[PDB]
């Protein structure tokens, strides 16, 4: 089976680049809005797309980690790659 990545599992991978003791993060939902509107700057939803990659075993694009608008899509993208990985 490919085992793909849930709401959930995405969730606290946001709740990792957002762990860094500071504020201003999501925790929650967050899914279907847009990373800029959740505080999500290119470094920290590289951190989020970095923690997962390496993790798993893959690897985003750099350019398509700043074509995904909504966690959402940024999900799909890896559950996309997750089904090829191992």
């Amino acid at each position: 089976m490919a085992t793909l990545l849930t709401t959930d599992d995405l969730r606290r991978a946001l709740v990792e680049s957002a762990g860094e003791t500071d504020g201003t993060d999501l925790s929650g939902d967050f899914l279907d809005l847009r990373f800029e509107d959740i505080g999500y700057d290119s470094l920290a939803l590289m951190e989020t797309a970095a923690r997962l990659e390496s993790r798993y075993g893959v690897s985003i694009p750099d350019d398509v980690a700043g074509r995904v608008d909504t966690p959402r899509e940024l999900l799909d993208l890896i559950n996309g790659a997750l089904a090829e990985a191992a």
